[PDB]
């Protein structure tokens, strides 16, 4: 049944199928989602609190104001002509959300070319899923275990706003007569195959010989 993103906070229209453009319409909105458990239904415009969340159009199509996260699920509608002719509609509906621009902290401008150094720690802040971030060496992409590299990544979640917040503290140990100048980036890049990674501002610290 047709897959469906929308982004939360923003609305969406849901097409009946087959459906006239102005009453008299035998038209039905299913949807089971996080605010019912699970099916509801609801009549046409009215005083009802639902109104405001979700509600039909003269064109026959469910719109709601403000997709939120407790609108993820599914959505049916059931629709008849005169003559009969069933015409029915199948909408799965997940909600997601862009975080901000990945910023940096806790950064080192000189590292040590011995011991295992932390770079820094990459933070995002308001996504929806969590998603991943993975950081960058001159362009191409590193990997946690070897060689002489560590990671220590973490995932929070707001109770309220229900969004995500993820850190990602890096930690190198260089090569001995190895680049003086590397050039480090993380990045966010949600799980979905649309948006493309959120990259950092490139940092590039000096890689110090010891003594």
């Amino acid at each position: 049944a047709q897959n469906i993103t929308a982004r939360i906070g923003e609305p969406l229209v849901l097409k009946c199928k087959g459906a006239p453009k102005k009453p008299p319409q035998r038209l039905e909105w299913k949807l089971n989602t996080g605010r019912t458990e699970a099916w509801k239904v609801l009549s046409p415009q009215g005083g009802g609190p639902w109104d405001s969340v979700a509600r039909v159009l003269p064109n026959g199509s469910l719109f709601l104001p403000a997709v939120g996260i407790q609108d993820e699920g599914i959505f049916r509608c059931q629709a008849m002509n005169r003559n009969g002719k069933e015409t029915k509609s199948n909408y799965r509906v997940r909600v997601y959300q862009i975080p901000g621009k990945p910023e940096i902290v806790d950064s080192a401008s000189e590292l040590t070319a011995g011991v295992p150094n932390k770079v820094g720690t990459c933070v995002s802040e308001g996504s929806y899923p969590a998603g991943t971030l993975s950081w960058h060496l001159d362009g191409k992409p590193l990997v946690p275990n070897e060689k002489g590299v560590s990671v220590k990544e973490q995932t929070r979640r707001h109770p309220e706003t229900g969004l995500f917040t993820l850190q990602s503290e890096l930690m190198v140990t260089p090569a001995r007569g190895g680049d003086p100048r590397p050039t480090f980036s993380c990045s966010f890049s949600p799980g979905l195959p649309r948006h493309r990674a959120l990259r950092t501002a490139p940092i590039q610290p000096r890689v110090w010989e010891p003594v």
